[PDB]
């Protein structure tokens, strides 16, 4: 009757939910394991995982800050007079606020254990010795000191992901999303490498807090940033990001990064262009973090990219060993991991097998301006259904006629299965779109039809009401090809 | 084979909707009649209607303008340094800017007629001679130069509403929302008389652009502003208004208003209190604007309060005449008047009988901070279902711990029918709820249950994701009686 009922490796978004539920809801013994208790170097992530410490939380507070640059600017057309040459962003001011917030969350996790019978935190690098033995080492090195040895019935593997670096000269002269949250002073020239949402988000941040005259370059290997999202929106976002002074460089890649005497980095892109930046941030991708778990010793299977393989119930090949969150590489979002976390408990300790629904999952890119997208892109629906119709709507809010940011188009695009009119995807660009897409997502959960949207009376005046006034498909895709 | 197929009195939200659909989609001979083709004195509303000219549109631009007061202020917390002492609102700019907006919209309206065969505009005060003849006169005066006589098959009265006045001494010294859209300089002290959204929205605009050391007091007869909304939301909104400087004087009504030497209005309240203000805005009510239509001539039934009586399909007792919008007094909102008018066009010119649903109609209050609500408030559900559940959630967004606007609590309350868990009312208080509630209306309209909500994966970090996290009711009502638990 093993020392522990559950030993969760990773006190992240999914692993903490599992742990708390099992302990608080089903009187189980739970050892949770993470590398540190408070946010920040050397591990950046800590109890609460990547989201609280170096993810969604500080990222959003910071994107909130970055926004004032536009509002203060836009306030002009509405009659607000102020000494505008006197406006000066304070990065230190900001960072200290963020730190105060994230540490506040960290502190609440600590009291969460002194209130839960059975829930136990354990600091250190977890790794497996055998399918019931979870070693806690003082380090990531395989033969490093073994602090603990927890004997357990089931083992959940929720160790998140981690920034990806490129194999170039000067890779170590670049920072990643992790460091960026602790920059002492905001870069004047910064280079964001990557077209993902993490990179698009931080460029928008670096561009609001740059010294007058500064520059923010976003270099991405391919042709269009934000691969995976609606292509029509991808183009639109590129134009407005550029409109805010961000230099979008598609088809660029650092080739060799070097340090200038003054400490700034000199970059030579593959294209043959070079340029200097105070900061060069690497937002290439996040890889499943499994490597030092010694999954081999447990028998547990992994993919080629390091993703632990799990089925619908996030069960690995070994019956008592489960894996959730980003480590499993399904949908790397906080809510998804939390659902996978809550379901694993239903399944193994409540005997009511449930599997998380990774379809119709809402998400937002807090770029400036942001996106809130849910579901399929015409491309995937088009290779999935006989015929799909696509609706499109775009307009520049009146207020933007008045504020000056007239490049700020609101854009709603809808994808349906034309056979029965069921909504497969919703994609919006423009302010509030992360707020709006949340209720759009319940609709799609309930399988709403385009007729269900257009039949609802709108709330006016709102960007949202645009969703209820799309009755005609712009064009279609029939048996996989564009039509009409 | 009659002069026109349709004569629409009122070129508004419903009015223009019906006009264009009937013409542009059924090739009917449509004549649209409005007092003026441009926003402003002397009529205020004009082509486009009340929403476009002196309502939703200008109001939303004036509240966006007013939000900057808070925004500029909260940027301090996120590290934005600037000459704070240099910040001054400039009403005249808001007003030029706003005017420029509306005009563009009015300008586009004329081209609508120019490019629509069968659609024609007619300027003046439409009056009824008889159920097939519409007199387009010179004024409201029955003894007005009859500018033209329209012969018609169907008549659609869609004249909207108008601000309701009090009959107190000096009522004539006060303004209404029609005038405030044209104020010359932002009032420094202002009285907003009314509990409704129009009044609450204006107190927010005045409070933001007011000269410093200034003050906006909001007086309402009832006990709590916004009669008709979720009781908790009203209460919380009240706190948040006080917290921002507005003086919510509940149980206060003006007894009389006189003019001071200096042009300011002095007011004595029924309670005996007195104060002086540069402006007194009455935003106590709006009444169906049917009085100068001579509905008697065509035999149209009208309720006590001027509301034109109509059935589910908008038809009046007079088979060839339909009434839509604020004038019928159903749900006085622009979207409703619009859905209503599209429906008429089918019913009458497409023989496809439609009746607008005035239920599960989401709407919003553009106060600061704003509200977005859709559905039954608990009280009402309580009278219609033996067991109603009430889940409530409130929190202060983390950004507001950093901004300083710590009083800013996002509040969500859901009333469900506890038997089957059907969601009957979703109500919010907080930034973005006007946007977030629009899709909840789609949900509630599709018959959503509370599991549908909490079973949806959340978007994080957002305010809306709270909707998907309310799985446990906070209290119930059993056969009209609130109880802490079902027994
Ligand atoms: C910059 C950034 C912004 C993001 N923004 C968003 C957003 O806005 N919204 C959103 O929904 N998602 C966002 N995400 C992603 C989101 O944070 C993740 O999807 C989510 O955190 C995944 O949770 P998880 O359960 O996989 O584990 P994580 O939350 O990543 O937690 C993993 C934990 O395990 C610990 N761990 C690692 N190795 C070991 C070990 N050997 N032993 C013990 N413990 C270990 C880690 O230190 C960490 O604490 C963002 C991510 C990043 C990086
Ligand atoms: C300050 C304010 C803010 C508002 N904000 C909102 C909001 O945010 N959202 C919302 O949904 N609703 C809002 N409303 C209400 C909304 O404007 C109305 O519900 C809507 O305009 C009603 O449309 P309608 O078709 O009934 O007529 P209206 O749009 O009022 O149009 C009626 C038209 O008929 C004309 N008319 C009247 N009498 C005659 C006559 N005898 N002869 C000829 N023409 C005539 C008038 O000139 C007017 O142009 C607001 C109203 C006000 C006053």
């Amino acid at each position: 009757s093993r020392a522990y009922d559950l030993v969760v490796i990773g006190a992240g978004s999914g692993g903490l939910e599992a742990g708390w539920n099992a302990a608080s809801l089903h009187k189980k013994r739970v050892a949770v394991i993470d590398l540190q208790k408070h946010h920040g170097p050397p591990h950046y992530a800590a109890l609460g995982g990547t989201c609280v410490n170096v993810g969604c939380v500080p990222k959003k507070l910071m994107v909130t800050g970055a926004n004032y640059m536009d509002t203060i600017r836009e306030s002009a057309g509405f009659g607000w007079e102020l000494d505008r040459e006197s406006v000066r962003p304070n990065w230190k001011a900001l960072i200290a606020a963020k730190n105060k917030a994230v540490s506040g969350i960290n502190d609440s996790y600590e009291g969460m254990f002194a209130d839960t019978e059975g829930l136990t935190f354990h600091q250190g690098f977890g790794a497996l010795q055998d399918n019931h033995t979870v070693l806690v080492r003082e380090s990531a090195d395989p033969n490093s000191a073994v602090l603990e040895t927890l004997d357990t019935e089931y083992i959940l593997l929720a160790t998140g992901s981690w920034p990806q670096h490129l194999g170039i000269e000067g890779d170590d002269l670049c920072i990643t999303s992790n460091e960026a949250f602790y920059l002492d002073e905001a870069p004047k020239r910064a280079l964001c490498v990557g077209g993902g949402y993490i990179s698009i988000e931080f460029a928008g941040i670096f561009n609001a807090y740059k010294a007058r005259g500064g520059q923010v370059d976003l270099a991405y290997r391919g042709d269009m940033i934000l691969r995976g999202f609606d292509s029509e929106l991808r183009k639109q976002l590129t134009e407005q990001l550029r409109a805010n002074g961000i230099n979008v460089r598609t088809h660029e890649n650092p080739a060799k990064v070097t340090k200038n005497a003054d400490g700034t980095r000199h970059v030579v892109f593959e294209s043959g262009a070079e340029a200097d930046y105070d900061v060069v941030m690497l937002a290439i991708g996040r890889v499943p973090r499994s490597q030092t778990l010694q999954l081999e010793k447990a028998g547990v299977e992994v993919a080629k990219n390091g993703a632990i393989k799990v089925d619908a119930y996030s069960k690995t090949n070994v019956d008592n060993i489960y894996a959730i969150g980003d480590v499993t590489d399904r949908v790397m979002l906080t809510p998804v991991a939390i659902n996978e976390g809550a379901a694993f408990v239903d399944t193994v300790f409540a005997n009511k097998p449930r599997a998380t629904d990774h379809t119709k999952v809402a998400c937002a890119v807090f770029s400036i301006p942001p996106m809130g997208v849910c579901g399929y892109v015409e491309e995937d629906a088009a290779k999935k259904y006989d015929q799909v119709a696509v609706y499109e709507s775009s307009f520049t809010p009146l207020m933007h006629n008045i504020s000056g940011s007239t490049y700020k188009k609101f854009m709603v695009r809808i994808v349906t299965n034309h056979a029965d009119g069921e909504v497969l995807g919703v994609h919006m660009l423009g302010d509030s779109s992360p707020e709006i897409i949340q209720s759009v997502a319940i609709c799609l959960k309930m399988g709403a039809k385009i007729s269900d949207f257009y039949n609802t009376i709108g709330v006016h005046p709102t960007s949202a009401e645009e969703l209820c006034s799309m009755r005609t498909p712009a064009y279609f895709y029939e048996k996989g090809k564009r039509v009409e």
